[PDB]
C-alpha cells in the first residue's frame, strides 16, 4: 500500500507540467527528524469525481508495490486532505526524451549504455512481478542529476510490438519490443522512430521485415541487441534478464563497443 503524508510536511514550489489529468508540480518534503528532499507532486484536475479519485489513488497503489532503484520511488499520497496528491522523488533532469534532445551529442557511449542498463534493470523487476507496462518509451523514463534512469508512467504504434497491434496481445515480450525502440531513441538522442513514415507505413514495413538501422555512430553490438528485441516471433526475443546480462557484458568488456 501507499503511505499517508501530512500535508504540512509538504511545500509546493512550481508547476512543472500540465495535462488532462491535472498538474505536476515540484516542491519539498520534510518529515520531522528527517532531511528535506525535493519531490514531484501529481494532483488530480479540479472538480474530479469520486470515480476519478479512486482511479487516481489506484495508480499510487500500484506504484506502491515497487521498490527498485530504477523504478520511480513513491514517497506517499495525501488523501486526508483536498485535493488528493501523489508524491514521488524529484528527478532533476526530467523526461529522458526531452533530456537527450537538449543534450544531443554530449555523453559517451558508455554513459548511454549505463542509462539503457538501468532501464533494463527496472523492466526486469517489473516483469518479474508479472506487470506489463504497455507504454514503454523514452518519454516515460525519468532522469536524475546522476543520470540514473527510472521507469515511470504507471496506443503508441511506433513503440508497439506487431502482435500487440494485431491481436492486442500485450506481454513482457511486447515490452521487450518497446525496450528495443527505447535503445534506438537513446543512442539517437531522441530521434523519432521511423521518422516521417506514417503509422500505416510503419505497420507494413515491420510486417515485410523492415527494421530500423543503427543510429549514427551506434556500436554494432547495441544495434544487434535492438534487432534481437524486434524479432517477429515474440518467443524469439531475449528476456529482460538476458538484456541486462548482455549490457553488463558490453560494459564489462568495453572493446566490444568499438565496432560501429
Ligand atoms: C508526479 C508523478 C506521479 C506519478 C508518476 F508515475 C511520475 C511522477 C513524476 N515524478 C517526477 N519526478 N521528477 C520529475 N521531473 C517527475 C515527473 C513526474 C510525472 C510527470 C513528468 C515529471
Amino acid at each position: 500500500f501507499a503511505k499517508e503524508i501530512d500535508a504540512s510536511c509538504i511545500k509546493i514550489e512550481k508547476v512543472i507540467g500540465v495535462g488532462e489529468f491535472g498538474e505536476v508540480c515540484s516542491g519539498r518534503l520534510k518529515v520531522p527528524g528527517k532531511r528535506e528532499i525535493c519531490v514531484a507532486i501529481k494532483t488530480l484536475k479540479a472538480g474530479y469525481t469520486d470515480k476519478q479519485r479512486r482511479d487516481f489513488l489506484s495508480e499510487a497503489s500500484i506504484m506502491g508495490q515497487f521498490d527498485h532503484p530504477n523504478i520511480i520511488h513513491l514517497e506517499g499520497v495525501v488523501t486526508k486532505c483536498k485535493p488528493v496528491m501523489i508524491i514521488t522523488e524529484y528527478m532533476e533532469n526530467g523526461s529522458l526524451d526531452a533530456f537527450l534532445r537538449k543534450n544531443d551529442g554530449r555523453f559517451t557511449v558508455i554513459q548511454l549504455v549505463g542509462m539503457l542498463r538501468g532501464i533494463g534493470s527496472g523492466m526486469k523487476y517489473l516483469s518479474d512481478m508479472s506487470y506489463v507496462h504497455r507504454d514503454l518509451a523514452a518519454r516515460n523514463i525519468l532522469v536524475n542529476s546522476n543520470l540514473v534512469c527510472k521507469v515511470s508512467d504507471f496506443i503508441p504504434i511506433r513503440w508497439t510490438a506487431p502482435e500487440a497491434i494485431a491481436y492486442r496481445k500485450f506481454t513482457s515480450a511486447s515490452d521487450v519490443w518497446s525496450y528495443g525502440i527505447v535503445m534506438w531513441e537513446v543512442m539517437s538522442y531522441g530521434e523519432r522512430p521511423y521518422w516521417d513514415m506514417s503509422n500505416q507505413d510503419v505497420i507494413k514495413a515491420i510486417e515485410e521485415g523492415y527494421r530500423l538501422p543503427p543510429p549514427m555512430d551506434c556500436p554494432i553490438a547495441l544495434h544487434q541487441l535492438m534487432l534481437d528485441c524486434w524479432q517477429k516471433e515474440r518467443s524469439d526475443r531475449p528476456k529482460f534478464g538476458q538484456i541486462v546480462n548482455m549490457l553488463d557484458k558490453l560494459i564489462r568488456n568495453p572493446n566490444s563497443l568499438k565496432r560501429t
